[PDB]
């Protein structure tokens, strides 16, 4: 039947769609080819250039609900930032995909809680109310091509840590496969939390070339599984150059730091709302593909705005933006920032469900105890009559593809290094 308490009826079971083998996966130690991105980056723009008409809606529609559940995050939150570590940048697509693939992994009440917290309700218990884990793995990886396939680098990599003795189900694992290609199954001893996480930073760090630094804090060592999301960003800004000498950024009224900055001047989408006392400034990486810039016009005003951006009004004055000659000046970004799941969405109960009569059955048979659901986050900006806009005071960014209506990640920056 046709569906109306959600328009969300591509990522639903269809009539049709609506005694495994088991393995250890291999220490974490054992040695490990690393990560091509170059190579993921040409299977990405491959899958989105060959999608079906179908699933490029449904790609559009994941993304939106990506955005729905980011803008949910930050309403229940006093204080978001305290949670995340290192950079405060928060990309709700990763976030999606995580708790995606625990609902792959889940049964009964644990998976109807985790579609309630994806924003899919359901009128009745039938199996067709309930989501396609499958069909919404398999469109966040259209939302990862769609952004590269228009300068653009985005390599998400998931890393399933398991306890000695543990049996993850194949298909499980084959179904983490539709997110993203690179899954990487290892088994680890959580009987000594700080050498296992160092086990950890060394083995991604190897793997990878990024530094994330998660010492397991949330975790003890009852635990058995560390369900961690790695992703990796880097933009070149069309016709930025970085200038030799810094310049001053005013984290307060009191101090500033010198910072190296970006350069660039081009025809640039712009709007300034009078009434909030914002300016926001649109940098293209693609048509598609752009870079907002948020502003307030007093830096005491930044939580204030700040409100204004994590909402779904954000996205209307997607239309409100003018065409601007601009040459802009602001921070070279290289952030690395971390933070767990269980931590953001701590006001939805999440930790609740993640250790309270868990139904992880799909994933494992054996018990099931979460020391941690991270999302480890590498954000990198690089280089290649008018209206001077300068970004020497902190202020936020998003990023954003049209093709998807997706928002890769929303960030903040009170200070360029930390
Ligand atoms: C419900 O959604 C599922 C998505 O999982 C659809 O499954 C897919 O259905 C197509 C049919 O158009 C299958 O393609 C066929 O594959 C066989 C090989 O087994 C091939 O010989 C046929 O010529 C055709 O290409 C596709 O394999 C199948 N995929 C999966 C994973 O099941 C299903 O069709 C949807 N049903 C409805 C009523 O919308």
């Amino acid at each position: 039947d046709r569906v109306y308490i959600h328009p969300f009826h591509l990522v639903i079971h269809n009539e049709s769609t609506c005694k495994d083998p088991t393995f250890i996966p291999a220490p974490i130690q054992a040695k490990t080819s690393p990560v091509d991105e170059k190579a993921l980056q040409d299977q990405l723009v491959l899958v989105a250039a060959k999608l079906d008409t179908e699933d490029k809606l449904r790609a559009a529609m994941v993304g939106m609900l990506a955005n729905f559940l980011g803008f949910r995050i930050y309403g229940m939150h006093s204080e978001l930032w305290g949670v995340v570590h290192g950079a405060t940048v928060l990309s709700p697509t990763a976030v999606f995909g995580t708790l995606a693939s625990l609902y792959l992994g889940a049964l009964d009440h644990t998976a109807d809680r985790l579609q309630a917290i994806l924003g899919v309700p359901w009128k009745d218990k039938q199996c067709t109310s309930r989501l396609d884990a499958h069909k919404v793995l398999s469109a966040l990886q259209a939302v990862q091509g769609l952004l590269v396939a228009q300068q653009l680098l985005l390599s998400t990599v998931v890393g399933v840590f398991t306890a000695p003795g543990l049996h993850l189900k194949q298909p499980f694992v084959q179904g983490l496969a539709l997110y993203t290609p690179v899954v990487l199954p290892r088994s680890l001893d959580f009987t000594e939390l700080d050498v296992a996480a160092e086990k950890i930073d060394r083995f991604m760090q190897a793997v990878t070339g990024w530094k994330t630094g998660s010492s397991l804090m949330g975790a003890s060592v009852d635990s058995t599984l560390a369900f961690n999301t790695y992703v990796h960003f880097q933009g070149k800004m069309k016709g930025f150059s970085l200038l030799a000498e810094p310049q001053e950024f005013w984290v307060d009224q009191s101090t500033s730091v010198s910072v190296p900055m970006l350069s660039g001047m081009g025809t640039f989408q712009h709007w300034s709302d009078i009434q909030d006392q914002f300016s926001v400034t649109q940098v293209p990486f693609t048509e598609s593909a752009s870079l907002l810039l948020i502003q307030p016009h007093y830096a005491s005003d930044l939580d204030k705005v700040e409100g204004l951006t994590f909402q779904q009004n954000s996205l209307n004055w997607m239309k409100k933006l003018s065409p601007r000659t601009i040459h802009l000046t602001m921070p070279q970004l290289v952030l690395q920032g971390s933070y767990d799941l269980q931590d953001l969405l701590a006001q939805a109960e999440l930790p609740a469900i993640l250790h309270t009569e868990l139904n992880l059955q799909k994933l494992s048979n054996d018990r099931i105890r979460v020391g941690e659901v991270l999302n480890s986050i590498f954000f990198e900006l690089e280089a290649d009559e008018v209206l001077e806009v300068t970004l020497n005071r902190p202020f936020l960014f998003a990023v954003y593809d049209q093709s998807a209506t997706a928002l890769h990640f929303l960030g903040r920056v009170a200070n360029p290094l930390s």
